[PDB]
C-alpha cells in the first residue's frame, strides 16, 4: 500500500464499492506518461499536489472574476472562488448572499494524481500521471467560452491570443456543468476536441434529475459519470439516466484542499461529495488504462478508452432507484481488457 498517512481513509481506492485502483497500483500501472487536464477552479500551491503537476493555464477572461489583476494569463492559480455580500448577484435573498471557496480544481486534480508515497497528505488513482491545470471557473462560476476555449487548448487546439499547449492532454477531466441543452456549436467544439484524441470525462451534475437535462451531458461524445456512495448505492444528489455512461464514488471522497474560507491559507485535506468528485476518479482510472495500453504499444482512440471503462464496471449495490450507466468504474478490470489476466 502507498505509504501516504491518509490514505487509509481513502476507500474509494481500495474498499467495497470502490474503483480497484491498488490493484493495478500492484500491477506497476500508475498512469505513467499520461496527461490529464482538469479543467476546473486552477490549482493551489500545495506539497502534495505540486510534484505531479504540468504547466496549465488561465482562461477565465473577467480579471475580477480571476481575482489576480489580469485577464487571460499563464498562472492557473486557485484564488478562491468564495463571495459575500450579494457579489454573484440575488440581493436580497438569504440564500444567495455568499458562499466560501470551493478549492474544487485542487480537491479533483488531488483525485486524479496527488503525489503519492511521499509520506504526506493522501494518494491519487493515477499517481504517476501529470496534470495540466486548466482555469476556467473563479468567482460566480465561469463563462461559456472561457470553458470551451480551456477544453479545446487541453486537447492541443489553438487558441488565439494563448500560446500552444506543449502538453496535450489525452484524458480531460470536465467536473463542471449545469442545466441547459448542448447547442450545435458547443457540439462542434467538443467533437473538435475528442476527434485529435482525447476522452472528455464529464459528471453528471447534482440536481436528481435526468442527466439530459444538463450541460455537457446532453452533449454527444463525451463520458458522462454518476456519483456512488460506500453503499454502492446512487448518491441522493447525482444526476441519472440514459446520458451516464458509468457511475465512481463520489460521496466521502479525502482529496487535496485549502482550509482558507476566502484566499488560500494552508494546505490541507478534506472530504466533499458530487458528481465532479465521481468523475476524476473516471479520469485517473482512464490514465491507469493508457499506461497499460502504452506497455504493449496498443493505441487506444477515446471510442475504444471509453468502451474499456463502461463494459468492466464492477456492479452496483443490487438495483438502484435510477439509471446510471453500465456499474462502478473498475480499474482492475478494466486493465484486464487490455492486457489479458
Ligand atoms: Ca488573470
Ligand atoms: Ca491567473
Ligand atoms: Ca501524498
Ligand atoms: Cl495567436
Amino acid at each position: 500500500a502507498p505509504n501516504d498517512p491518509s490514505y487509509r481513509q481513502q476507500w474509494h481506492y481500495f474498499s467495497n464499492y470502490g474503483v480497484k485502483a491498488d490493484k493495478v497500483w500492484d500491477r506497476g500501472f500508475t498512469g505513467q506518461g499520461v496527461v490529464v487536464s482538469v479543467v476546473d477552479t486552477g490549482i493551489l500551491d500545495h506539497v502534495d499536489l505540486n510534484g505531479n503537476m504540468l504547466p496549465g493555464y488561465d482562461f477565465i477572461s473577467s480579471a475580477p472574476k480571476a481575482r489576480d489583476g489580469d485577464q487571460r494569463d499563464n498562472n492557473p492559480a486557485d484564488e478562491g472562488d468564495w463571495f459575500d455580500n450579494w457579489d454573484c448577484g440575488g440581493y436580497p435573498d438569504p440564500r444567495r448572499e455568499k458562499r466560501f471557496s470551493t478549492w474544487h480544481g485542487s480537491h479533483v486534480a488531488g483525485t486524479i494524481a496527488a503525489v503519492t508515497n511521499n509520506g504526506v497528505g493522501v494518494a491519487g488513482v493515477a499517481y504517476g500521471a501529470k496534470v495540466i491545470p486548466v482555469r476556467v471557473l473563479g468567482k460566480c462560476g465561469g463563462y461559456d467560452s472561457d470553458i470551451t476555449d480551456g477544453m479545446y487548448w487541453s486537447a492541443g487546439g489553438h487558441i488565439d491570443g494563448v500560446p500552444d499547449n506543449q502538453n496535450p492532454a489525452q484524458v480531460i477531466n470536465m467536473s463542471l456543468g449545469g442545466d441547459g441543452d448542448c447547442s450545435q456549436s458547443s457540439q462542434r467544439i467538443i467533437d473538435k476536441t475528442t476527434n485529435l484524441g482525447a476522452l472528455i470525462v464529464i459528471a453528471a451534475g447534482n440536481e436528481n434529475q435526468d442527466a439530459s437535462r444538463t450541460w455537457p451531458s446532453s452533449c454527444n461524445n463525451v463520458l458522462s459519470v454518476g456519483a456512488t456512495t460506500p453503499k454502492g448505492k446512487r448518491a441522493p444528489f447525482s444526476n441519472y439516466g440514459a446520458r451516464v455512461h458509468l457511475a465512481a464514488p463520489g460521496t466521502n471522497i479525502l482529496s487535496t484542499i485549502d482550509v482558507g474560507q476566502a484566499g488560500p491559507v494552508r494546505s490541507s485535506y478534506g472530504m466533499k461529495a458530487g458528481t465532479s468528485m465521481a468523475a476524476p476518479h473516471v479520469s485517473g482510472v482512464a490514465a491507469l488504462v493508457i499506461s497499460a495500453a502504452n506497455s504493449i504499444g496498443k493505441t487506444l482512440t477515446p471510442s475504444e478508452l471509453s468502451d474499456i471503462l463502461v463494459r468492466t464496471t464492477s456492479r452496483f449495490n443490487g438495483r438502484l432507484d435510477r439509471g446510471l450507466g453500465s456499474g462502478i468504474v473498475d480499474a482492475n478490470a478494466a486493465v484486464n481488457a487490455v492486457l489479458g489476466d
